[PDB]
């Protein structure tokens, strides 16, 4: 799987029912995050702060899906441990992949992936990290609003950027009479190719 | 043989020319944690703030004991122009090689032939952590920085950093340790048994 492939569709049971990922999605921005067993701890942290994040997810109208290949009975039983014991609500989908159908699917045949998917289908971020090392939630949002505000404008968000800091011009877009139009508030050209512009509202 | 590197595989050695010299990665590197960053061409506006904000970090990668390379397909001569606008235009001067990849052999043999990576390389060589962000959207250093706190720590005692975790929060014992006297030696300051799976103890000195 590749960044711009389309994420596969699939059709499988789930902590919340059957889930068919194309149709469950809709029009939505998707989460996909895999776990590699169920009962182990950076996980249960993990799926604590994605069920705290629930409002942060829908003001960006993002659907987010959780998967391992343990049973349903298991997701379910795991569910409780979360919910108590990082004082939350398990409010979206845990996918029991137990024939590896999804697993296989993704190519995630102890590291977890977790995939961004765009109203498209489209794979947009693949970040894979260790057994060792738990997830930065705050990283995830600021992806998301950097994709999110890079697709509705030619913008692309500089290092360490947070939403509400300057952007600079695509490079592609070089049609000066076009950059005029699409960006009201101004810009600087500090270099040929480093065009600085508030970010577009 | 060149392929995409995954979690664990060694990352492979090579001699390049750079903006600091000849340079041959595992010599260089040492026994010291490396990172090296991969930038598709010279003078793009993301990939300056980029090499901005890393030369910025000059303090706190060395604080850590790690080696910073950058790698583009684009000539020293180039490289140097670059350097010029990125110390200037990022209040900053890049203290570190730019490998001047023009023959492509570098990029051919990590296998990145619009997206960057950067790879996190341990001092046995391994590939620790990938990130691969698209062309649209900036790194976050304070986030690689944190990462290499993460597996500095795991690696010298027998623990995982929860979701979340910044330097001296609580964190978790590996699921692989559960030989309670080997856990009562390691881990003289104790523990919490949330659930059987789930041991909280206070960050090792």
């Amino acid at each position: 799987l590749r960044l711009g492939d389309i994420a596969p569709d699939f059709e499988q049971d789930s902590s919340e029912g059957r889930i068919r990922l194309h149709e469950w999605l809709g029009d939505s921005w998707g989460v996909l995050f895999s776990h590699p067993a169920d009962f182990t701890p950076v996980c249960t942290t993990e799926l604590g702060f994605t069920a705290k994040l629930k409002d942060q997810f829908a003001q960006r109208g993002v659907k987010v899906l959780a998967l391992s290949v343990d049973p349903v009975d298991s997701h379910l039983k795991w569910i409780d441990d979360i919910n108590e014991t990082q004082d939350t609500r398990v409010n979206f989908p845990i996918i029991a992949d137990a024939d590896r159908k999804v697993s296989e699917l993704y190519d995630l045949i102890t590291v977890r992936s977790l995939f961004i998917i765009d109203p498209n289908k489209k794979v947009r971020l693949i970040i894979t990290y260790p057994a060792s090392t738990g997830r930065n939630f705050n990283e995830i949002l600021r992806v998301i609003d950097s994709l999110q505000l890079t697709d509705e404008h030619k913008v692309a968000t500089p290092a360490n950027w947070e939403d509400g800091d300057e952007v600079v011009i695509v490079p592609s877009l070089k049609d000066e009479e076009e950059i005029k139009r699409r960006f009201p508030k101004g810009y600087r050209a500090v270099k040929p190719y480093l065009r600085l512009t508030p970010q577009p509202n």
